[PDB]
């Protein structure tokens, strides 16, 4: 994948069925991966 943005185009609607599966799926997982991220950053006991 030096440069190739045409197939890209081709499923680019079909990212859009792709959402429809997952829509109830957003609010699930994010404070779960905001743990890790805690040990990256800071904000948990200097």
């Amino acid at each position: 994948s030096p440069l190739g943005e045409e197939m890209r185009d081709r499923a680019r609607a079909h990212v859009d069925a792709l959402r429809t599966h997952l829509a109830p799926y957003s609010d699930e997982l994010r404070q779960r991966l905001a743990a890790r991220l805690e040990a990256l950053k800071e904000n948990g006991g200097a």
